[PDB]
């Protein structure tokens, strides 16, 4: 399943940190800009439960976590949380 | 398999970490033009998007980024070609 970093390009530098963490864990990703991407907007609004952007989404609508949660999985180094939910 | 009975998606191919000459201002200008013609789009970042990178390398003919692409690989035009066209665009994306 493809992995995305949900963002708002017009969110904050935190996107760059997220990108660095995924690359470090050899996780390929592409960006999704909620400023222009209605699918991403729908997914983030439905599932974020008020969590702030940015974040990581797998496939069409599997919200893995926002930046803070991704940070947390990374210091536990279980960021490959996102392939097993 | 792919979904039927819908419009081909439209992309602005760009490089979000810049580098390319006037990459961000030209991207911003492209965005304004597409929005002006009421054309929905998403960005493709060639820095992280390998297929978008491959598409541009194959079809750009040396044209500089950013540009507009329809579907998987229908390069409509780069920023300059798109700039000139700003008479009717809808015709070049939807009628072609």
């Amino acid at each position: 399943e493809p992995v995305y970093i949900y963002t708002s390009l017009a969110m904050i530098p935190r996107t760059n940190r997220l990108s660095t963490i995924l690359t470090a864990n050899r996780i390929p990703f592409t960006y999704r800009d909620l400023g222009t991407d209605d699918e991403a907007r729908k997914v983030w609004k439905t599932f974020s439960k008020g969590r702030s952007l940015p974040g990581v989404v797998r496939g069409h609508n599997d919200l893995i976590g926002n930046w803070e949660e991704i940070e947390e999985a990374n210091e536990d180094y279980k960021l490959r949380e996102l392939i097993y939910d």
